[PDB]
């Protein structure tokens, strides 16, 4: 089927940078015809070339399109000029998870939950599709205008084909051990990050925190860390059964028989877990 024009720089007006990073910026942008707002991601060409990125930016590319769920950024186009690649995403109007949590302390049980759920949702649609996030943190985790979770930032996923393949390691605080005595991956390291956000979203702080990132990966595969008092019961049973050394042995993963027994895990007791993107999120405390 025909598809509408070829975008251009021109056809929009462009605000301001939501934000910036080494190899691109994001900039909040207005499609003059219909008034639309995307956020549009920026990167030099030859920048990316000179650093060896075009495998980091064509993966981004490519996992991006086969996304198609509510839960994940969509990828509305793709075009450039002579020195610059953009796309089209959609832009989250309220940003970060992690906002929320930096403005709040934590999250009650109710909160915790709710969107606890939408991320397990949105992993069991990515991990459906073979595809390991491989950075998954507060920070990639989005708020649309609705206040319903908007993952992102795929450049540094991985597509699988056998847990397979190796590259880089994100941010310390999320990296499962295996990344630190394996330099391999697989589904669970999101698992892994799961756990860690879990726990930061009921006590306000990661799991494993230390001095520097040397010191943090030393708790991470001496599995150092502990819950403080108040910490939800069957929260507190979820993260233990998350945060296993042993990547085969986490809840939700292959060898633990997916997804089936980590939603009917008590903690999300009362979710309904067909239809979450249409239910009114509880109010953030
Ligand atoms: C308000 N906000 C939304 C951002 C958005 C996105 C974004 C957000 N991140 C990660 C968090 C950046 N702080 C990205 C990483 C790679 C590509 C895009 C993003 C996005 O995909 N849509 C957005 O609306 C965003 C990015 C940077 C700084 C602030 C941002």
């Amino acid at each position: 089927p025909p598809q509408p024009r070829k975008k251009r720089p021109e056809d929009f007006k462009f605000g301001k940078i939501l934000g910036e990073g080494s190899f691109s910026t994001v900039v909040l942008a207005r499609e003059l015809a219909t008034s639309r707002e995307y956020a549009i991601k920026i990167l030099e060409k030859r920048h990316i070339i000179k650093e060896n990125k075009v495998p980091y930016v064509t993966r981004e590319r490519d996992v991006m399109s086969r996304l198609d769920h509510p839960f994940f950024v969509k990828l509305y186009f793709t075009f450039q000029d002579d020195e610059k690649l953009y796309f089209g995403l959609s832009y989250a109007k309220n940003g970060e998870l992690l906002k929320y949590i930096r403005k709040i302390g934590s999250f009650d049980e109710t909160c915790t939950r709710f969107y606890t759920a939408e991320i397990v949702s949105a992993l069991e649609y990515l991990h459906g599709k073979g595809i390991i996030h491989r950075d998954l943190k507060p920070e990639n985790i989005l708020l649309n205008e609705d206040m319903h979770i908007q993952i992102t930032d795929f450049g540094t996923a991985k597509v699988l084909s056998p847990a397979r393949a190796n590259s880089f390691v994100g941010t310390a605080q999320y990296v499962s051990p295996e990344l630190l005595t394996e330099k391999s991956a697989c589904k669970s390291s999101d698992l892994w990050a799961l756990g860690c956000i879990i726990y930061q979203l009921v006590a306000g702080l990661p799991p494993f925190r230390a001095g520097n990132e040397y010191l943090i990966f030393q708790k991470i595969i001496k599995l150092e860390y502990d819950f403080p008092e108040k910490f939800f019961p069957k929260a507190r049973d979820l993260v233990e059964k998350l945060l296993v050394l042993d990547a085969t042995k986490r809840l939700g993963c292959e060898e633990m028989e997916g997804y089936g027994p980590l939603k009917a895990h008590p903690f999300f007791e009362s979710v309904t877990w067909e239809n979450l993107h249409q239910q009114t999120p509880p109010k953030l405390t």
